[PDB]
């Protein structure tokens, strides 16, 4: 029969997840059921009351971005005892929770394809590190920028029987663009020697570029771990960035509605409770597969 759809978004305000949210309430549509939708606004007390309401709403599938990876367990535990199947995207949520599967791109594997990439394109190169993160305490920036560096350490014992990295400073630019630029502003003064910038998404390093730019810092390799942002696919493609990591909001999205809906169904059962999109390190040999300039992200 017709059920409800909802969808909990953590928040809206990068572009990843503006595309996400449009992408699972279109799924959701062309599929044939009411979707109805809730922003937490960054605020993990609104998301809890965002997922209560949505479950007295008779939501039957509860797609959810959470915004804290223990601070939405109890939360999905009601829904899920209240007959909800839910679908987690994008950030983690504690495992031990109930729910039917967390679909997210694949990290750890994409960055060990990015870092074995960085050493494919540098060799032997004495790197210094500049890293923009996400946000502290995200375990999906934890898992993306251990996960490159990680692959570079791996490479390079691989293929030179030792290893050897710096990472000069750390900065933290909330996942945009304007984030990325101000973090990077600071890393540029602080540190004279950087030859590479690591973001734990593409925006971030965006933004970051401007600030290279700006500075007429050269000699700057840029790697991403996430997301292939088509502005980040377009300067690949242009020789102007180095690598990025796979994780298509949309794709998100849609693989989880429609496993969703397939589990209310009843037409699929046994569902792994780990649902990743495969990886992909993208770069200007394969960018052309992946690159529109009319996309949504
Ligand atoms: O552009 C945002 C994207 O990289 C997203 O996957 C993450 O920010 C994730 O939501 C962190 O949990």
């Amino acid at each position: 029969g017709a059920f409800k759809i909802g969808v909990s978004m953590k928040t809206l305000s990068a572009p990843y997840f503006a595309a996400q949210m449009e992408a699972a309430k279109a799924r959701g549509k062309e599929l044939g059921y009411e979707v109805l939708a809730t922003d937490a606004q960054g605020k993990l007390q609104k998301q809890i009351s965002d997922v209560e309401d949505l479950v007295t709403r008779g939501v039957k599938l509860l797609i959810i971005n959470p915004a804290d990876s223990e601070g939405l367990v109890n939360a999905v535990n009601n829904a899920s005892a209240n007959g909800v199947k839910v679908v987690v995207i994008d950030s983690t949520l504690n495992p031990r929770a109930n729910f039917v599967t967390q679909v997210q791109s694949s990290n750890s594997i994409n960055g060990a394809l990015v870092g074995h990439w960085v050493i494919e394109e540098v060799g032997n190169k004495s790197l210094k590190i500049a890293l923009l993160s996400g946000e502290k305490g995200n375990p999906v920036g934890q898992e993306r920028r251990l996960g490159v560096l990680s692959g570079i350490i791996e490479a390079q014992l691989r293929k030179f029987g030792k290893a050897d990295l710096t990472v000069v400073g750390q900065g933290w630019g909330h996942w945009n663009d304007e984030g990325g630029l101000k973090a990077m502003e600071d890393l540029l003064v602080a540190n004279k020697d950087i030859n590479m910038v690591l973001g734990e998404n593409d925006s971030m390093v965006l933004g970051a570029r401007r600030a290279i730019e700006s500075a007429g810092r050269t000699g700057i390799l840029l790697v991403a771990a996430a997301d292939a942002q088509k502005e980040a696919l377009a300067l690949i493609k242009q020789g102007k960035y180095g690598v990025t990591g796979l994780n298509d909001p949309a794709l998100v999205a849609r693989t989880a509605i429609d496993l969703g809906v397939k589990v209310v169904k009843g037409e699929v059962k046994d569902v792994p409770k780990q649902t990743l999109t495969t990886p992909a390190a993208i770069t200007k040999g394969n960018v052309d597969k992946f690159y529109n300039p009319k996309a949504v992200f």
